[PDB]
């Protein structure tokens, strides 16, 4: 009687945390405005991911024909796709993005000085996410780790933290343009990292009496709904059900992962509501 | 397919025990009957909270815990005017002073449901006094009102007795006692969801007038299995959105067998990395 109620509530679920990528060379206003529409249906998801380049036309064009977009946040993604920028190059490109009217900014950490120096790496992380973070203000900034290009737990364990130093209010698995997306091993790292993070800033804040909200975004890229799922299992359990907010929990997919999304929370029948 | 089949279940039944709230309020109950459905509730992960009567909440808070460690960790809700919702305002606050003094966290109290079918009038008028005396002594705890949708006769008696109750001071609208067969929950669900949506609308007019508090909903599902369960959580969150799913605005409430079954399909889900 009640066949597909647990797909259905769990897609429910993901879709109050999605953010759908639409970063590839290949966007087009065409290709950015049939993932935005779907992205806005109600109920919305939290936003759309894109380059520079697509911010004005969903805010000042795509509006016009499509209000709906306006109920969705758009994250511009900056220091793509290499992480090749420097500091200032990077503001530049998170300012321009602001002024376009994005509401978020994503940025991708230099991973290739991350895998040749550690030291020299991090420091770079604390410098590029610092300038960034000045330029974005009370705005959130995601910081993209690329752990799948990071070469062992360590350096991702050290880029996250590093992340974290320069002022990331959200620590990202992976970009979304990737060979490799989140796994299991990474995931746990980040949450580690972060944990141990907060226990030591959380006990600063307490022992002086002072008295930020700090996220992960799960990257899955183009997995299906039921690999999604385990992500949000490990999620609760690393970090508890009180981290599945959005200030604090944010899940990165394709196009294909939301239409899934939505066409199995579509088939719940609400008839008697 | 062979591949992730319980992944959705296993979500879903993490989500539920998150909320659950455990009746053991039968007219067999004694100190070793309690204390097991307690010890099930405090495995890790902990539900919410039990629901007694007011005679096992010094058990449970001085005598269990000293064997059972554990069970300080959920919260212990103590039904009065129970079961048949026919006593005087003031005997009922006797008994929540009681109960709120042996150790209870919460009080459920049960509205005169009769009153309300034999005259709505009267009916809501006793229903706004019993509320207003009980809150005056439970204070800064919560005061869950239980309306007994099932046996009120008619959607016009069940809205009226919900906004008698949120006039009252309730802290919570409960569909049912715990004890007892259920019947219309979805309707009495979808009845109470709209007395709260435009009960919040006035309330926030009228404090502004002055120159609102956080209120939920608890669906009391009975002995139904984890698929009907889903479907009332999937009913809540269409109706209210993903914002009321949170533990000051929402409880499931249901009995030991339920409990068990939970967490038997969570146990299943391997968190070892
Ligand atoms: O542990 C008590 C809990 O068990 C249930 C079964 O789910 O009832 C059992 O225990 C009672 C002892 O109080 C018996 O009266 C009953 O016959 C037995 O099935 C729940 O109803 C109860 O809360
Ligand atoms: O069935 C309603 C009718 O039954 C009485 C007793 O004859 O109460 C019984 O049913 C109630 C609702 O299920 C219970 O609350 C009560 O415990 C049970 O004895 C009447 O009082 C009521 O009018």
């Amino acid at each position: 009687y009640f066949q597909g109620i647990y797909k259905q509530f769990t897609s429910r679920t993901l879709l109050n945390f999605f953010e759908v990528a639409a970063l590839t060379d290949g966007e087009t206003n065409e290709s950015v405005a049939a993932v935005c529409k779907i992205a806005a249906k109600d109920p919305a998801i939290v936003g759309v991911s894109v380059r520079p380049a697509f911010v004005r036309f969903i805010r000042q064009e795509l509006v016009k024909s499509a209000p709906e977009v306006a109920g969705i946040k758009v994250c511009a993604a900056v220091n793509f796709p290499e992480g090749t920028g420097t500091p200032d190059t990077v503001s530049l490109e998170a300012v321009g993005a602001l002024k376009d009217g994005a509401d978020e900014i994503e940025c991708l950490i230099d991973w290739r000085r991350m895998n040749e120096n550690v030291a020299d790496g991090e420091s770079r992380i604390r410098l590029l996410v610092s300038e960034v973070k000045k330029v974005v203000g009370p705005k959130t900034l995601k910081v993209v780790l690329s752990g799948g290009e990071l070469q062992g737990g360590d350096i991702i364990s050290r880029a996250a933290v590093a992340a974290l130093e320069g002022g990331a209010d959200f620590l990202q698995t992976s970009s979304g343009l990737g060979a490799t997306h989140a796994t299991m091993f990474t995931v746990h790292l980040i949450s580690i990292a972060l944990r141990e993070y907060m226990v030591r800033e959380n006990e600063r804040i307490r022992v002086e009496g002072i008295n930020r909200c700090i996220g992960i975004k799960i990257e899955v890229g183009d997995v299906h709904m039921a690999e999604t799922a385990d992500f949000l299992m490990q999620m609760i359990f690393e970090n508890g059900p009180r981290s599945i907010v959005r200030d604090k929990f944010r899940v990165g997919g394709g196009f294909n992962l939301l239409k899934e999304l939505r066409d199995c929370y579509e088939s719940w029948d609400s008839v008697g509501v």
